[PDB]
This record gives C-alpha cells, structure tokens and sequence, in this order.
C-alpha cells in the first residue's frame, strides 16, 4: 500500500530514465569503472538510491527527488572534463529531466 506522493515519485522516475538510454545513471559509480571517484565525489546520488528512498519514505516532496537528480547530474560535470562522453550526458539529461520535473505554481 502506497501513498499518493510515492505512487507520483515512482511514475516520474520511469520518464526520467527513459531519457537515460545508456544506462549511465541507473547505479552508483564504482571506483573500479571510474578510478579514483571516491576520493572526489562525496555526496554520490543515482536512480537506484532515489528508488530505494522511495520504498523507504526518504521523500517528503517531488521538491526533493528533483534536488537529488539535480545532484546526480552535477556529480558528472565535477568528476569528468567538458569533453569526455560522460560530462556531455549528464547535461543532456540534467535538461531533459528538467523539462520533465519543472513547472509552474498551482493557485487554488
Ligand atoms: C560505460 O559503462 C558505464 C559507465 C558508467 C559511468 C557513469 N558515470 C555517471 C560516470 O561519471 C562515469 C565516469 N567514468 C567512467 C564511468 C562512468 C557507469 O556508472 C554506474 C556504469 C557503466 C556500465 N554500463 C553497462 C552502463
Ligand atoms: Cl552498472
Ligand atoms: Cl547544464
Ligand atoms: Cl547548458
Ligand atoms: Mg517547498
Ligand atoms: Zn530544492
Ligand atoms: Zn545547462
């Protein structure tokens, strides 16, 4: 049995890693695929954490899993240069999952 907040969260989740075709983003970087990431990154996010505190009731608000996709994306742009294959798609989701999480006050 599933709150209404969680069953939201879970059904944003499923747009934003259609727009990760590559599968870069669905689990947490290892030391071992990308050498010395530990030392660099200390606050690791990725989509199999923000599912897990999901299930969990880690969330309070939609505002919350977009700050941690945001920091997902931005973890990239830290550990990999402008040019490398990796720092390109995380701005390309960091975007489209953007425009997906994104909008407007709603006013009674
Ligand atoms: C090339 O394959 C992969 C790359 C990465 C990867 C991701 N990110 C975000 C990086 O910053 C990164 C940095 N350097 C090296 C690798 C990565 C990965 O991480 C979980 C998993 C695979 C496995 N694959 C079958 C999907
Ligand atoms: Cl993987
Ligand atoms: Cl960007
Ligand atoms: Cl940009
Ligand atoms: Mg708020
Ligand atoms: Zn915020
Ligand atoms: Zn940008």
């Amino acid at each position: 049995e599933q709150t209404p907040l969680q069953e939201a969260l879970n059904q944003l989740m499923r747009q934003l890693q259609r727009k990760d075709p590559s599968a870069f983003f669905s689990f947490p970087v290892t030391d071992f695929i990308a050498p010395g990431y530990s030392m660099i990154i200390k606050h690791p996010m990725d989509f199999s954490t923000m599912k897990e505190k999901i299930k969990n009731n880690d969330y309070q608000s939609i505002e919350e899993l977009k700050d941690n996709f945001k920091l997902m994306c931005t973890n990239a742009m830290i550990y990999n240069k402008p040019e490398t294959i990796y720092y390109k798609a995380a701005k390309k989701l960091l975007h489209s999952g953007m425009k997906i999480l994104s909008q407007e006050r709603i006013q009674s």
